[PDB]
């Protein structure tokens, strides 16, 4: 079997990217943030605390295929610091077509503030490996594992859009999504994430550095968070940005022209338009704007968010070794 659905940026800055998911039966279609760094598929539901709840939720009592897994609990916290909890049910799920049946659907008895103000986010489908799952006692598989049994191939991939939809495809490579070819790179997941070491750097029509960058693909950051000496080359290129402290993080003229950013896979190359680099104004009519890399330095991990993805063709192969693919497109 296979799946494939449309992934759709939740506002104009390219923030997040939600995707529907069918839950139970009759399907009690939400819109999740498929996200690879975590591994709980979690949702509003008629469990969560209503003032907590502004979202389209799932009930399980509605569903005739929704089972409580009996004493399981769970509570999950994210790099950002946003929140939540419940309990556990297993339940049919389909993304794109593609169905799993026995899949752990973590009900939010309540959710943080962040999550309760953003409207567009209806839970998190984490695609990270199921050793983060934070279900107790036993951990929950993600969807991703549960549907390898079935797959035609043990791989999902990622096709964010810049500003634009994009897909999320299960079991199948599209060769028509790319150009050139795919090249593939090691994945550590001793931190149970897609982790990997990118082979350097280079800024505009700069000179490509090589020095190892060990990160995490994860789609559910929008920014692309690397080592600070690194950012601070790239921004040395913009005449205007400089780090803001009030705001938190480089800032420049959104009339700026920003140099391209490219990232190392092996011997390959990917490359960030600079475009894709401007995350967008401050507020609406600033003439300044935020940049869309910013040093790891407060997060401790280096993270290949969004505006990196929405570059490439990216392949997260599941198989017992997993690796990790990267093509332009
Ligand atoms: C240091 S990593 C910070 C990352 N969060 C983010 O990247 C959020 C995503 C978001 C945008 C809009 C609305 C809601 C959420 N954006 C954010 O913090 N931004 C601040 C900088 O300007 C750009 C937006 C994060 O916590 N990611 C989570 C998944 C995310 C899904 C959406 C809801 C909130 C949680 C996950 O990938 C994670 O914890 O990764 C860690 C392991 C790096």
């Amino acid at each position: 079997s296979t799946g494939s659905a449309t992934t759709t940026p939740i506002d104009s800055l390219d923030d997040a990217y939600i995707t529907p998911v069918q839950i139970g039966t009759p399907a009690q279609t939400l819109n999740l943030d498929f996200d690879t760094g975590s591994s709980d598929l979690w949702v509003f539901s008629s469990e969560t605390t209503a003032s907590e709840v502004x979202q389209t939720i799932y009930t399980p009592s509605k569903s005739t295929t929704a089972k409580l897994l009996s004493g399981a609990t769970w509570s999950i916290s994210y790099g950002d610091g946003s929140s939540s909890s419940g309990d556990v049910y297993t339940d049919t799920v389909s993304v794109g077509g593609l169905t799993v049946t026995g899949q752990a659907v973590e009900s939010a008895k309540k959710v943080s503030s962040s999550f309760t103000e953003d409207s567009t986010i209806d839970g998190l489908l984490g695609l990270a490996f199921s050793t983060l799952n934070t279900v107790s006692p036993t951990q929950q598989k993600t969807f991703f594992d549960n549907a390898k049994a079935s797959l035609d191939s043990p791989v999902f991939t990622a096709d964010l859009g810049y500003h634009a939809p994009g897909t999320y495809n299960f079991g199948f490579i599209d060769t028509t999504a790319y150009t050139g070819s795919i090249t593939y790179t090691a994945v550590s997941t001793k931190q149970g994430f897609w982790e990997w070491t990118s082979t350097g750097y280079a800024v505009g029509s700069g000179t490509f550095k090589s020095t190892s960058i060990d990160g995490i693909a994860d789609t559910g950051t929008t920014l692309l968070y690397l080592p600070a000496t690194v950012v601070s080359a790239y921004w040395a290129q913009v005449s205007g940005a400089k780090s803001s402290s009030s705001v938190g993080g480089y800032v420049f003229p959104c009339s700026a022209t920003l140099p391209s950013f490219t990232f190392g896979v092996g011997s390959a190359r990917i490359v960030i338009p600079g475009d894709y680099i401007d995350f967008g104004p401050i507020s609406t009519g600033s003439s300044s704007c935020f940049g869309g890399i910013q040093s790891s330095a407060g997060i401790g991990i280096n993270i290949f968010g969004d505006v990196a993805l929405k570059a490439a063709f990216v392949v997260f192969n599941g198989a017992t070794t997993p690796t990790l693919g990267f093509a332009s497109k």
